[PDB]
């Protein structure tokens, strides 16, 4: 079963990062998304009580003005500045965008869920310009929910252009709202690292809610923070609060050309880096990658991650969200969709399409393109794939998957009934080339491939 480049490159990005079923990942133990989801709620506290899942929410907020007191002791208490509040309040979006919560501010001696306020000095009254922030778990406790941060650190004071601010807003509201670090370390005790972690999956790349970098699983955000919950952070809130299905329920695009007025979903042009996971409630949605020259390899299928924009493992599909199209841009790309009809454009540069089960429609856009079937359930008949950009002796069709249950023949204008035979058939009233495939096991021909304009024996490769 000697297999193409093109058909393995396919295979092995669709188990890019597995995780789970008792796999071994940095000699750790793998975790699903649903372990490491209850991990993180382990504490099994929100804001409904102890043991309650799946339970909505409506949360109140505050930037405290003044204090009598920060529960940890610290002291120099300074309020949150306006660069601070507004992204306070983004941080805050991220989470209520996929889980069923609604958050709103509340002002002058009204009582808050949550609460903001930063500090300076440490209880003896000396500066602390090391320590970052921290936040207290919901309950009926003084402090529940009250989040703090040093107004010492730039990238607090300035959330907005030094990343790791906004990423930790994100953190400390997680704190918050139930969620634990996936670990059992906190910052001030001893020296924790990657090492003292539980599950392989616990780094940046998995959950905003860990210490560790998103290296650490061999994932690459060149320098870059994130900001938003990721995929176990999603599934983590959703498990205690219900999941928001009102969220871009309309026809969504992420990356170039978005239109989910969200800065971590969006690029506004290719220096621009993008790290999300994201969470979509319905509609026809399209993963537009189209302004990157790097080589980038793209994957609809929920639960996976992709390589975008130079970066690795840095875009990521929430479980239980179907995004239906993708765009690349001018490198050599790898585009996988799912199980649904996907819309396909490999844009420029040579690209891999591989559409998957569902009825697809490719476009390889410039470039030697290759357009690859894993098995005869990738374009049925009654589901057919079509290759609308077709280029004969440029682009190829790549049929090497079948070869497992023996080689594929070609014929020229009929079928001999012995099975894994491969037709092109010319209709020149409509210029368009059909690509049948009889194979074996199968009683009638159920595999078809439309194809827009002329195709070569020499353009498919068996
Ligand atoms: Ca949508
Ligand atoms: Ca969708
Ligand atoms: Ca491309
Ligand atoms: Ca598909
Ligand atoms: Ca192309
Ligand atoms: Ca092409
Ligand atoms: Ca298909
Ligand atoms: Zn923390």
């Amino acid at each position: 079963a000697n297999t193409s480049s093109a058909y393995n490159s396919v295979y092995d990005f669709l188990r890019y990062h597995d995780r789970g079923d008792g796999l071994t990942v940095n000699g750790k133990t793998s975790y699903s998304i649903d372990q490491a989801a209850a991990q993180i709620t382990r504490e099994n506290v929100s804001w409904n009580g102890t043991n309650v899942f799946g339970k909505s929410a409506n949360l109140t907020f505050k930037f405290l003005q003044s204090v009598s007191s920060i529960p940890s002791g610290d002291t120099g208490f300074v309020k949150f500045n306006a660069e601070q509040i507004e992204q306070a309040k983004l941080s805050l979006q991220s989470w209520s965008d996929v889980a069923n919560l609604t958050f709103t501010e509340v002002t002058g001696n009204k009582s808050a869920n949550i609460t903001f306020g930063n500090y300076t000095r440490d209880a003896s009254g000396n500066l602390d310009y090391g320590t970052q922030a921290y936040a207290y778990y919901p309950g009926n406790y003084q402090g529940a929910g009250s989040s703090w941060y040093n107004y010492n650190q730039s990238n607090i004071r300035n959330p907005g252009s030094e990343e790791y601010g906004r990423q930790t807003f994100t953190h400390a509201i997680g704190h918050a709202l139930g969620l634990a670090h996936p670990g059992e370390y906190n910052a001030g005790e001893g020296d924790p690292s990657y090492n003292d972690a539980v599950y392989a999956e616990d780094s940046y790349q998995f959950s905003i809610m860990s210490y560790w970098g998103e290296n650490e699983t061999g994932a690459d955000y060149n320098g870059h923070y994130g900001g938003a919950p990721m995929i176990d952070d999603i599934a983590a809130i959703q498990r205690l609060y219900g999941a928001n299905m009102t969220t871009r329920t309309g026809d969504s695009v992420y990356g170039f050309n978005s239109n989910t007025d969200r800065d971590f979903y969006t690029a506004t042009d290719s220096s621009k880096a993008l790290i999300f996971s994201v969470w979509d409630a319905g509609g026809t949605d399209t993963f537009d990658f189209s302004g990157y020259s790097n080589n980038q390899r793209i994957n609809l299928n929920e639960g996976s991650f992709s390589d975008v924009g130079g970066l690795k493992g840095n875009v990521s599909i929430a479980h239980g969200v179907t995004i239906e199209n993708a765009i690349g841009g001018s490198g050599n790309d790898i585009l996988v969709g799912n199980s649904a009809d996907n819309i396909l454009q490999g844009g420029a540069g040579n690209d891999v399409l591989y559409g998957g089960a569902g009825a697809d429609t490719l476009y390889g856009g410039a470039g030697r393109d290759t357009f690859v079937y894993g098995s005869g359930q990738d374009s049925t008949v009654a589901a057919y794939d079509w290759i609308a950009d077709f280029q004969k002796g440029i682009d190829k069709i790549d049929l090497s998957a079948f070869r497992n249950e023996g080689q594929l023949s070609f014929v020229q204008d009929q079928f001999t009934g012995k099975g894994q035979e491969v037709m092109l058939q010319w209709d020149a009233a409509n210029s368009i080339t059909n690509l049948w495939l009889h194979e074996a096991g199968h009683s009638s021909v159920d595999f078809l491939v439309r194809i827009v304009g002329q195709a070569a024996q020499s353009d498919i490769i068996v």
